[PDB]
């Protein structure tokens, strides 16, 4: 059987991408930049903060200092953790929590392959920390999606090879890291977006244990 699985975390076991959107938004308008639309922040799935404000910068051609790139950076944080401060074990989403208790009872590891740094506060705010084995930590392992680093890192910090996990995911980006880390991916969205060649659940109640190992048997 797999012995682990790789939880992506935004739009897998709860989503705050609607704060991330508003605070690089409010960012770059701040500073004169226009081009921060959805359509600009549903690329930045995966991607790291630093990466994500370069990108930022790159759509007017923005040269900044390097304790200015900081202090940007800083500044959006700062303002989405104050919009994350509510957040709670209510906002798990469906299936995951008994997904995770599932896991750990069948002695399968379970780790947190994110992008963002504010993983473990947020699994705190939620009540999730007791599940994690691990969370593979990007400011060590900085790649963004589609890079396989992550993923790698996390298959790592658990003790158990990428070719025996299986990978989480809602993001192309994501799903391409995973495959490239040797890992299984089972994506939640729609077929259009994340592919018809893996298996693509709808929404997350269909993340169960059973469901895992009938696709990882097949
Ligand atoms: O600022 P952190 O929370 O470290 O990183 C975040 O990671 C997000 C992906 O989960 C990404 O969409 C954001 O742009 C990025 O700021
Ligand atoms: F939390 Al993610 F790709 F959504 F690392
Ligand atoms: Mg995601
Ligand atoms: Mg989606």
């Amino acid at each position: 059987m797999f012995k682990a699985v790789l939880f992506d975390l935004n739009g897998v076991i709860t989503d705050t991408a609607e704060y991330h959107f508003r605070a690089w938004k409010a960012l770059a308008e701040e500073i004169g930049i226009n081009g921060v639309d959805r359509q600009f922040n549903e690329q930045l799935k995966g991607v790291s903060r630093e990466d994500s404000l370069q990108k930022i910068l790159d759509l007017a051609d923005k040269k900044v200092s390097a304790e200015e790139f900081k202090e940007l950076a800083k500044r959006k944080n700062d303002n989405y953790v104050k919009m994350i401060q509510d957040v709670s074990p209510a906002d798990v989403y469906p299936g995951i929590l008994q997904l995770l208790k599932d896991l750990r009872s069948n002695k399968i590891k379970i780790a947190l392959a994110s992008a963002s740094k504010n993983g473990p506060f947020l699994l705190e705010r939620m009540n999730l920390t007791g599940y994690f084995d691990a969370i593979a930590d990007p400011a060590e392992v900085a790649a963004s999606k589609p890079a396989p680093d992550i993923f790698i890192a996390a298959a790592h910090a658990v003790g158990v090879a990428p070719s025996e996990s299986i990978g989480l995911e809602d993001s192309q980006a994501g799903i391409q890291a995973i495959k490239d880390s040797g890992a299984l991916p089972i994506g939640v969205g729609r077929p259009e977006d994340l592919g018809d060649d893996i298996v693509i659940v709808p929404d997350t109640s269909h993340y169960t244990l059973e469901f895992l190992k009938e696709v990882w048997l097949q």
